[PDB]
């Protein structure tokens, strides 16, 4: 599907709500505790990647194809939110534009 | 016409073929020397400019218009020489693409 094959990829990160049981009966029972307190959780996360990139030196004379926002007027701008508040991606953008000698 | 107005612009550079007179007569004459030896000259020149440029930091989310080589197939490539050997410029390329807040 494309990508970087890794022997030792980034570690999976797993999270759970710790169970909080509801009021236990007064008499003892060895069976599992069936009833819990309904709860959920929320909070912010952040991810910081450091990328290394190969600089481009090409002596070709004439200009190259490059990615350009669509040249047309439109009811909704490209890669932007619409009236209802929904973010819309117009195109899958490949990485291959700049030419290189074979 | 656009450009950089300068009080002290780059100096004009002026060049001439030094005159070489033809064979003078044996008797003296005070009039100017009319006849010279036809000659011309040639050689390489070079110019080296150092340009300073303002880096671009813009936090807009969506992509921008950029200059792109014409997307079409053609009998002759853009900004390239043709069969007869003549270099042809397709477009005057303005400098204004990237947006900036007013
Ligand atoms: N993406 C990626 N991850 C890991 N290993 C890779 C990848 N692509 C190629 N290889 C292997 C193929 C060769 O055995 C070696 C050197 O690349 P060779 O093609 O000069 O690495
Ligand atoms: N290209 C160029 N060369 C020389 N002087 C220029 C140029 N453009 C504007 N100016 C003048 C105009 C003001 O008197 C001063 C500062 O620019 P102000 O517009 O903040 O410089």
């Amino acid at each position: 599907m494309g990508g970087f094959g890794l022997k030792n990829p980034p570690p999976q990160i797993l999270i759970k709500n710790t169970p909080v049981p509801a009021d236990p009966p007064t008499q003892f029972s060895s069976q599992k505790i069936n009833s819990f307190i309904t709860q959920y959780s929320t909070g912010q996360m952040t991810v910081e990647i450091e990328w290394e990139l190969r600089k481009e030196n090409s002596k070709r004379w004439n200009p190259e194809i490059q990615y350009t926002a669509n040249f047309n007027n439109s009811a909704n701008a490209q890669f932007s939110v619409n009236n209802n508040g929904l973010y819309i991606e117009d195109r899958t953008i490949g990485t291959r534009y700049l030419t290189h000698t074979l």
